[PDB]
């Protein structure tokens, strides 16, 4: 699609059998989810902001089907209000920005 | 122009007369500035990101050009790490996710 940005880009994810929903978000490197609960263990991770700084938890290899489109890659569990696909899976899905 | 997402979709803007670089921010809803000095008056505000929240000052209706699109808005000042034009800016320059 060409999704215009007078609201949040909000899409439709789908994660280890779950819908969800997440912020197309070209301003994080990172994918990251706030709950989701993928499975084993977690390399801690920093990240930052406008804040500052916040460990985080990071699993790799994970799937995520965004609007149809497979991606594969790193993802992070942290405390964001919403969850963020970042570059890394934009990528992926062929996202580009355009004016 | 289309600009893709393996590195940071970073541009040039012009405000106040002065060439920056600016991250296209589709994840922000507001547009955040490093400290410069803006013309008016500004009012204080608060806004939220990773690791919490910081201290910006509002300024209402600045002329920004981005990559030779005008827009005109609303711009905050602040302790910024980068300089993120968020959905308020991007909407006035036509500035679309497509995949
Ligand atoms: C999600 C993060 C991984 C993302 N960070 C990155 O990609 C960073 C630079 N990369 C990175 O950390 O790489 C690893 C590394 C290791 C350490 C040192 C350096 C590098 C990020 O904070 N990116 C943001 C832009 C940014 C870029 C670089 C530096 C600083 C800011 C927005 O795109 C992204 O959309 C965030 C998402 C966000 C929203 C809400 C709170 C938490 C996360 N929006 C924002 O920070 C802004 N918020 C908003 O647009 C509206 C106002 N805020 C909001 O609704 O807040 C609600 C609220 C706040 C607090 C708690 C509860 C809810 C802001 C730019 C205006
Ligand atoms: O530039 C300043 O001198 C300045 C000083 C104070 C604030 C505040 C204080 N607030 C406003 C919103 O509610 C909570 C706290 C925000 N920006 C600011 C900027």
């Amino acid at each position: 699609p060409q999704i215009t940005l007078w609201k949040r880009p909000l899409v439709t994810i789908k994660i280890g059998g779950q819908l969800k929903e997440a912020l197309l978000d070209t301003g994080a490197d990172d994918t990251v989810l706030e709950e989701m609960n993928l499975p084993g263990r977690w390399k801690p991770k920093m990240i930052g902001g406008i804040g500052g700084f916040i460990k985080v938890r990071q699993y790799d290899q994970i799937l995520i089907e965004i609007c149809g489109h497979k991606a594969i890659g790193t993802v992070l569990v942290g405390p964001t209000p919403v969850n963020i696909i970042g570059r890394n899976l934009l990528t992926q899905i062929g996202c580009t920005l355009n004016f």
